[PDB]
């Protein structure tokens, strides 16, 4: 699109990129909530 808006994840070393914020959400959620599954 005209404004693809590259969603750059704010994570150390990882900093992945996605097409939507949806994928960034789940991606960041697990990074931040490292306590998940524990």
């Amino acid at each position: 699109m005209s404004d693809d808006k590259p969603f750059l994840c704010t994570a150390p070393g990882c900093g992945q990129r996605f097409t939507n914020e949806d994928h960034l959400a789940v991606h960041k959620h697990k990074h931040e909530m490292t306590l998940k599954f524990g």
